[PDB]
């Protein structure tokens, strides 16, 4: 029933979701000057060389690239994270025009889009069973604007096709996550929840300060999917963002001076 309409949208998801208006709801409005550089934060390791995609899915909120997390394959450890967290599966949020689509703001700017790489804690044996603990989720958010064309995006623009409406799904192999990567890791982290219900708060979250550039073209194919299913009224799958919600008592930290 939730969505992101004026009838179903993050406004009306506290009636289902109470947690909605918790501590640690996430997005956040990221304040640069606010944000403190943390000298205990570790090296941030993205270990990404040996993932596995397997297929991309239209759920009807956003599409998925999933990946096999059987075994420690793309893994996220350091920054402020314990232990290791494994890659599942990742995602974008996106607007119906280039001045919004984003989660995160940094400074009240909304950039296009945002992509969430989702990451759960190994020391919980599965996905499941982390999102019932405070450190379950670590997930890399990252910031595109339009401008140049991001080449390691193509393939999933080229899919997209595939999947236009919720519950398609398509074979995703031998996609390389690296290429969705800007070249600087500096981020702020702090800790929060699922942007979507159940809005669980399970996540720690790593944003990084350097956007990627995607080309106009690239974000005019996400907006032709659709949030309904096949032979239904098409409702087009843009403006799938929730708001920045209310910081409470965070505290932002920064990885760079
Ligand atoms: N935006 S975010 O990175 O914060 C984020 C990350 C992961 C999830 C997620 O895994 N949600 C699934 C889930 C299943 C079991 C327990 C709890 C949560 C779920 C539940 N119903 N549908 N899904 C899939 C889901 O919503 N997909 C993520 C695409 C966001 S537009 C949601 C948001
Ligand atoms: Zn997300």
């Amino acid at each position: 029933h939730w969505g992101y309409g004026k009838h179903n949208g993050p406004e009306h998801w506290h009636k289902d979701f109470p947690i909605a208006k918790g501590e640690r709801q996430s997005p956040v409005d990221i304040d640069t000057h606010t944000a403190k550089y943390d000298p205990s934060l570790k090296p941030l390791s993205v270990s990404y060389d040996q993932a596995t995609s397997l297929r991309i899915l239209n759920n009807g909120c956003a599409f998925n690239v999933e990946f096999d997390d059987s075994q420690d394959k793309a893994v996220l450890k350091g920054g402020p994270l314990d232990g290791t967290y494994r890659l599942i599966q990742f995602h974008f949020h996106w607007g119906s025009l280039d001045g919004q689509g984003s989660e995160h703001t940094v400074d009240k700017k909304k950039y296009a889009a945002e992509l969430h790489l989702v990451h759960w804690n190994t020391k919980y044996g599965d996905f499941g069973k982390a999102v019932q603990q405070p450190d379950g989720l670590a997930v890399l958010g990252i910031f595109l604007k339009v401008g140049s064309a991001k080449p390691g995006l193509q393939k999933v623009v080229d899919v997209l096709d595939s999947i236009k409406t919720k519950g398609k799904s398509a074979d995703f192999t031998n996609f390389d996550p690296r290429g969705l990567l800007p070249e600087s890791l500096d981020y702020w982290t702090y800790p929060g929840s699922l942007t979507t219900p159940p809005l669980l708060e399970c996540v720690t979250w790593i944003v990084l300060k350097e956007p990627i550039s995607v080309s106009s073209e690239q974000v005019l194919k996400f907006r032709k999917l659709n949030f309904n299913g096949e032979g239904e009224p098409e409702e087009l799958m843009v403006d799938n963002w929730r708001p920045a919600q209310p910081l409470k008592n965070r505290q932002i930290k920064a990885s760079f001076k």
